[PDB]
């Protein structure tokens, strides 16, 4: 919690900066007068277990992984280069029709309203970032805009306070925000813990196609993917390989 705490500060200073030349007034009327944002709960609810790959030329990466099949991109912040990495967003929310997801640290109102005048459909909200006002403040706000919020959890605890919040989705993270450590069985111990109503990502640690299988198998309807396809060498294949993960060899034509 204490060294989140120092990550959040940073975050929070560039929030600051940020809005002293962009009004907190000015980034809520440019996110009211975007582009209608995508219904991201139809978009997982469609056949086949979605494809969520991840960005972190950005525009051609993205539509690579539309070409192959996915069913939302994911765009990682950069803190470190920050005009730029909205303008990369803005580059892929112009490459593709596919449902946009923002991961940021998602801490204030301002970045909500930031994520939509940028074209984000879906919304970052870490449960062990969060006390759970600030949770159900975002989740709120996000929803409010017309956003669904991916309500990233890593425990049982975390998952109970994800529901007690109102998430509608819930991405159940293998993978440790501190300690880096990949427990793939985190979402098939979590899962079951979660009513039928609420949606389920399993996020991280896919190794390849059996991988993406064993969270679906476990109730994932759809699984995120950030290293296997970034270092991969062919991106679009790379997805395509990923959505037809259970539907190879096809049953054959008479």
């Amino acid at each position: 919690a204490t060294v989140l705490d120092s990550i959040l500060e940073g975050v929070r200073a560039d929030v600051a900066a940020r809005e002293a030349s962009v009004s907190l007034s000015e980034i809520k009327a440019a996110a009211a007068a975007a582009p209608p944002p995508l219904d991201v709960m139809a978009a997982l609810r469609e056949p086949g277990i979605g494809v969520i790959a991840e960005v972190k030329d950005p525009a051609k990466l993205a539509q690579a992984y539309q070409d192959g099949g996915a069913r939302i991109v994911s765009v990682v912040t950069e803190q470190r280069r920050f005009q730029g990495s909205l303008d990369d967003l803005d580059a892929v929310r112009a490459s593709v029709s596919i449902p946009v997801l923002r991961k940021d640290f998602v801490v204030q109102p301002y970045q909500i309203h930031e994520a939509r005048a940028h074209g984000a459909d879906m919304l970052l909200l870490i449960v062990a970032a969060l006390e759970q006002s600030v949770l159900v403040s975002m989740l709120d706000r996000t929803e409010s805009l017309g956003m669904t919020a991916l309500v990233e959890v890593h425990t049982e605890q975390e998952a109970d306070r994800a529901l007690k919040a109102g998430a509608k989705v819930i991405g159940v993270n293998a993978r440790d925000l501190m300690t880096l450590d990949v427990d793939r069985d985190c979402f098939a111990r979590i899962a079951p813990g979660l009513p039928s109503s609420v949606i389920r990502i399993a996020e991280s640690g896919v190794r390849g196609t059996a991988d993406l299988l064993a969270y679906a198998g476990a109730g994932a309807d759809a699984v995120l993917v950030g290293e296997g396809l970034v270092t991969s060498g062919d991106p679009r294949a790379a997805v395509a390989d990923l959505v037809t993960a259970g539907t190879h060899p096809s049953c054959p034509k008479p």
